[PDB]
Formats: structure tokens, sequence, C-alpha cells
């Protein structure tokens, strides 16, 4: 399920992260997401708490958007992009077919349309419609040829770690925080 935020629930602006830091865990590699919320009104707190209760009762995952990485540097319909099959390692080659505008930058997020792993772009070079995107970590799969690139709206597939650890009498709740980790399976 989707972690509620001001984009799924604009009526709860307090669900916008006040601080987020992306943690690199290398024992395979996975991202840690530490979220700290601003002062939450009671309705916002109860809705967040009830959604996390739903998450626990369903055994589902928590999909998380980090808007601080949504730069929309690459635009266009990606379903006509071609990712040749058989690729693995730290670089992925795409053929844009001239259907994408703008270019990605090192530090942007990246994922494949068929797999939930999120990567960081570490380097970008191009030759015409050939894009050479270096990734971190290495690809978790070998491309089949049907994958499509995802630059915008990237969701992290996570699980909640500290389900209990962390009333400011403005009526609100202060110091609320969530510890999340990208889940392997
Ligand atoms: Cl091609
Ligand atoms: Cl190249
Ligand atoms: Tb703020
Ligand atoms: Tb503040
Ligand atoms: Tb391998």
């Amino acid at each position: 399920m989707r972690l509620p935020d001001p984009y799924t629930n604009p009526e709860y602006p307090g669900l916008g992260f006040e601080s987020v830091n992306l943690v690199d865990n290398d024992p395979a590699q996975y991202w840690g997401i530490n979220i700290s919320y601003p002062e939450l009104f009671p309705d916002e707190y109860a809705f967040l708490d009830s959604r996390l209760l739903e998450y626990k009762r369903t055994g589902d995952y928590l999909d998380v958007l980090l808007p601080q990485y949504e730069a929309f540097r690459v635009r266009g319909d990606t379903k006509s992009v071609t990712i040749p099959a058989g690729q693995k390692g730290s670089q992925i080659i795409l053929n844009t077919n001239g259907t994408l505008t703008g270019q990605p930058k090192a530090g942007d997020l990246f994922k494949l349309s068929t797999h939930p792993k999120v990567y960081k772009i570490t380097n970008f070079s191009s030759s015409g419609n050939v894009w050479n995107i270096s990734l971190y970590p290495d690809l978790f799969i070998t491309t089949t040829g049907s994958e499509k690139p995802v630059f915008n709206g990237i969701l992290f597939r996570t699980k909640l770690m500290n389900g209990d650890s962390f009333l400011n009498n403005n009526g609100t709740y202060s110091g609320i925080s969530l510890s999340l980790r990208e889940s392997l399976e």
C-alpha cells in the first residue's frame, strides 16, 4: 500500500516530510528511509496511524514517494523506449527513439518498470538516441527487453522497522518519525 502523503491526501498537509535522509545499506544493497514529520494535527496522526495499522494487518508493503527527488528532468512517454535485453551490471543502455525530452543527471533516482528496486544514477553519457545510464547498486535483474525506464513518480517498496519508537499541547503530535527499509522480497 501507499504511505499517505500530501499528494494522495492534500487534506493532510502535515503528512509532508519535514526531514528525509536516504541511507545506503550494503551488508544485497537496500535503501533506508528515515522520515520525520512536522507537528501533526489529530486527524492527520490518526489517519497515518490507521493506515500503518492496515499495513500491519495485511502484511503488505509500504510504497513511499520522496518528493525531494522529483525533478521531472526527463519527460515524454517511456513505453516507446527500448531497453535491449540481456543487460546486467552497473550500466544500462536505452534507445529513446527520439520520444524523450531532457536528460537525467547523476544523483537522480531510476527504476525499471518491471522491478521494484530503486537505483541512483551515478553517470550519464549519450550518443544520439543512445543513453548510457550508470547505476548504483548494480542491476538486480538481467533485462528481458520488455522493461521501460522510470524517471518520475518513483516509489520505494519498503517495510516499517520501528513500529513503536517515536502530545505537544497545541492539539498536535510532535516528534513523529518512521524508520523504513527497502524490502528484498
Ligand atoms: Cl533498440
Ligand atoms: Cl556512450
Ligand atoms: Tb516545513
Ligand atoms: Tb518545522
Ligand atoms: Tb547477480
